[PDB]
């Protein structure tokens, strides 16, 4: 997985964030990929790494592919390129604003087929959202930062804490399962209809935290289909084991229209 830096010309910054870029360069001359490059001191080599280990681990066409690494200082891992970036962004384009319902499900199916992979090979997320997913020229939707042992923010990579997107049992006891990655599926499913829409909109962090001590349930999106609705309250049950699994939803959405 070891390539020399000279097989890698870095064209144009992406982005910039807290623990380093992401540059979209050419690999071997004729391959457009995208490399992450960590800023020293941020973590070890390993830490950054391990994101590079769990995609040699997990191969499947709905997570995001790994071509190499260099180990080096600047330390790199190199992935496919996704035309249409991150999907919490793309769907605040013109093209993404635009997107029908019937898209959008299929792009949700997708990203439900990714995690029915993850689930069937007792693996778990742990960040998952709409700014975890890369989306290709086709709208085709690839998982990305899956495995990780640690919980991600979004300005690591990027110029822009979570917790909207996390179970009520990871918040409150800090049990993570392919459980509580079905909750941050259904709050995901808030962004795509949604095109984009921070969730719990106007409140804060320990405001969500107070109402789930509550019980509180986000309200139906505008247009949200009801049978989709009734989808998205199945993912947040209280209980995990009320919750339902990965191979339903997808087998759900797939099929929706
Ligand atoms: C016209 N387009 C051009 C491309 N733009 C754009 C903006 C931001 C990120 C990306 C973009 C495209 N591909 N990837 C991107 N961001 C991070 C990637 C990655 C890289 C290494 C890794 O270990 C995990 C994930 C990745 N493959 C593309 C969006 C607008």
């Amino acid at each position: 997985w070891e390539v020399p830096r000279e097989t890698l010309k870095l064209v144009e910054r992406l982005g910039a964030g807290q623990f380093g870029e992401v540059w979209m360069g050419y690999y071997n001359g004729h391959t457009k990929v995208a490399v992450k490059s960590l800023k020293q001191g941020s973590m070890s080599p390993d830490a950054f790494l391990a994101e590079a280990n769990l995609m040699k681990q997990l191969q499947h066409q709905r997570l995001v592919r790994l071509y190499a690494v260099v180990t080096q200082e600047p330390i790199y891992i190199i992935t496919e390129y996704m035309e249409n970036g991150s999907l919490v962004d793309f769907l605040k384009t013109p093209s993404g604003i635009k997107l029908t319902i019937n898209k959008l499900l299929d792009m949700a199916a997708q990203i439900a087929e990714g995690m029915a992979f993850i689930e069937e090979r007792n693996y778990i997320h742990r960040n998952l959202r709409a700014a975890n997913i890369l989306v290709s020229d086709t709208l085709s939707c690839k998982i990305a930062d899956f495995g990780l042992a640690r919980l991600i923010e979004d300005n690591e990579y990027t110029a822009r804490f979570p917790i909207k997107w996390t179970a009520p049992e990871a918040i409150n006891y800090g049990t993570f399962t392919i459980k509580s990655d079905v909750w941050s599926f259904g709050i995901l499913l808030t962004e795509i209809v949604t095109h984009g829409r921070i969730p719990y909109p106007g409140m804060t962090n320990p405001e969500v935290i107070q109402n789930l001590e509550r019980g509180y349930r986000m309200v139906r999106p505008d247009n949200c289909p009801e049978e989709l609705y009734q989808l998205m309250r199945l993912c947040w049950k209280e209980r995990p084991e009320d919750r339902p699994t990965f191979d339903y939803l997808r087998s759900v959405l797939e099929d929706f229209f």
